């Protein structure tokens, strides 16, 4: 595959090239033969990019996402140059569709543990935020929720890195404890906080399930780290606590409820399959279950009222 | 070695921000050295050049040309500045003999099968177009001839590049022969139309080496997919038929002849070669023989015409 | 670590886009907002740095130091576009901060042999080049010294990537021996003209060292190059007699002075080892010894002119 995506880079190149040659020249035939050539790259490279998210390589599927951004790039050239609102409308598309799919890379990869990539899919949500930006300054709202959205996933690669250091610098299992409590507090405030200014149904969908697989990752780099019952424990509840917290802020709607759901039964299967895994006695393996199931009934009797 | 071609690079981006000092400065003797400088970077670079010319590690040569790409793009901006004929007219010749010779450089990177080298060729040779572009907008001729012989590679690689996936997936002898005519087809009638509008006899030259590098890496690699006897003796034909076809098409003097029929020649010889090596019955070797011979009588028919 | 340099680099690319908004916009608060997390950036940077200038690791501190000069081109921008004097001020403080740390890294990778990060912290250097050109086009003392001192370690890399080139491709001492001598002609030639220009005694101490490890290479390199111990005095005491040329022109103070003895004693300390290690009979050990103590001998007579 890799070689395909480079001749989309190439055409890309030659597209850009040419439209040096437009600006210099201005033959408008040329801008329409640059913007059909860029749309035909498009195609081929959103083909490629479908193909990826079912065949599960992030690396060729961000690979196709950076060839998205290039040639978003390149069509924001030429709808600036002609003032074509076709473009204006196809970009914006692709650029918020782009936006969504590398949300869910993200995700993935944060969940997964592959770090490496979700930098690089920082790195191309960036180039995103620079194509929007060139798109539309003035509707500033939805920049300022993927900014946003970003700022949330800095603060997961923030505790996530911060832990994967200490795990590498074999620190005391308190030590660990105290860091992923902080981690878990410094991301509750922050959901908080984010949470006065989105409104974006989706967006919020989307936090949520980010604030979640940054306490799974928490959790599972704790207990790949040999943590104590007592630690397991202690740091599952205050991961329900925190996932109740943050969902009695998010949970507005029957996709929230769902979401919240899904959230803490994963954190309760998550939890007792690690406390099965150490071989921790039955009693806390009830806490543990009683706690997953009482932050469930809070959840559901609390949002009772807005359905 | 390739220190050296680094102690280049810092060079020329030393002069880079000597040329943004020249430029907040005025001084026309700054302007004067970084002149000079790069020059002595066009003497080392040209040298080591043709060090890789001769020893065939293409990587070099490729980073040797991006160093006189990156050079060149600061004598532009020099010159641009300074108004100044003889740094333009030493780019524009340097750039012009630097596109010919990546071309050849790329010509014999499809025909090693090293594509990854050849894409990364067509990105400098890309950039050799900027340099261009930049030297003159209006010299169109030389740009056209550039992005023919561009459309022509990519094609090229294309069909090459969907050959080799058809390789690596084990894709059935029929299917192959089948991407294999599409992709000579698709050539023939993309060099048919490049013929309307190409007039430099080596471009001729180098569009009709290129279509039969296509055809001899089509062959290999379809010989390499393990088609059967039958089937790579009507690729063969089918391919000797393309080859004289875009003969008569591309030949206007009986150098262009000399040059196309010699080509043609050497794929018949590699096409016994592969009969040969699979041990087809000799009536095979004939009967490509005989097609062989046929097309030499046919452009030898044709050529008497052309003197 | 290289995680957390990469999160570093999410940001900055995050404020850079934020930078751009900051503009689009026209609101000071996100430009004090983007400034403020530079600076803790910055912070965040420079505390690994430090740390790798204990623990020894030249690559994550020359990226570190890429990062750091990342960081200060956006506060160079907010700096130019916000007009703040206190953030030009941080900014030339700390691009003058690395440019001492970067040359003192540079110095120790020239004198471990490990050119490959002295070219890129020299690159690193070049950018801090533009960070210092953008800062004040007019501050050209400083510019002056920094070009100096560019020029000075190009020339000692040119002879250290010869020498290197020549071992590596291999030849007869002599040769080796012959190219060192001009290497070391070049280099008193070289300083001798810097030395007319520069006055600074940060600039002495830099060139001194410079000069010194660039002989410390040449005579490594004639060491691992296995020269008989002809050669090994014949360079020892032209490498010696150009470091006290040298040290006649750059030895204007006390300080000074106590640089050019440690560095030649620790010349001929090596030549000395050396003799030891190649087996070189006892009077051949005194005969070089004798020299040594001469040209202290010389330094102690010339540099008194000056007590």
């Amino acid at each position: 595959d890799d070689l395909l995506l480079k001749l989309l880079e190439l055409l890309v190149e030659q597209a850009r090239v040419s439209a040096e040659f437009a600006r210099r020249q201005g033959d408008e035939k040329m801008l329409e033969e640059v913007a059909r050539k860029a749309e035909e790259v498009a195609r081929k490279a959103e083909s490629i990019a479908r193909k990826a998210r079912k065949e599960g390589n992030l690396e060729l599927a961000l690979k196709a996402l950076e060839i998205l951004v290039r040639a978003a790039h390149v069509l924001a050239e030429i709808a600036r140059e002609r003032g074509n609102e076709e473009l204006q409308k196809k970009a914006h598309k692709l650029a918020k569709e782009a936006l969504r799919q590398v949300i869910e890379i993200a995700i993935r990869a944060i969940q997964e543990g592959n770090l490496e990539l979700a930098i690089i899919a920082l790195h191309i949500s960036v180039r995103i935020a620079e194509v929007l930006l060139e798109t539309r300054p003035d509707d500033r709202e939805e920049i300022r929720e993927q900014q946003a959205i970003f700022e949330l996933l800095i603060a997961a690669l923030e505790a996530a890195i911060r832990l994967e250091k200490l795990k590498e610098e074999g620190a005391p299992p308190e030590q660990i404890e105290r860091v992923a409590e902080h981690g878990l507090e410094r991301l509750k405030e922050i959901a908080k906080e984010i949470s006065k200014e989105v409104d974006s149904p989706e967006s919020k969908r989307i936090a949520y399930k980010i604030v979640a697989a940054a306490a799974e990752f928490l959790l599972k780099i704790l207990a790949e780290g040999g943590a104590t019952p007592e630690q397991l424990e202690r740091v599952t509840e205050h991961a329900l606590e925190v996932l109740k917290e943050v969902a009695k802020e998010l949970a507005d709607s029957p996709e929230s409820g769902l979401a919240a759901l899904a959230a803490i039964a994963s954190l309760a299967k998550l939890g007792l399959e690690q406390l099965k895994e150490i071989g921790a006695p039955p009693e806390q393996q009830r806490r543990v279950t009683k706690a997953g199931i009482e932050a469930v009934r809070e959840i559901y009797r609390y949002g009772r009222k807005l359905y």
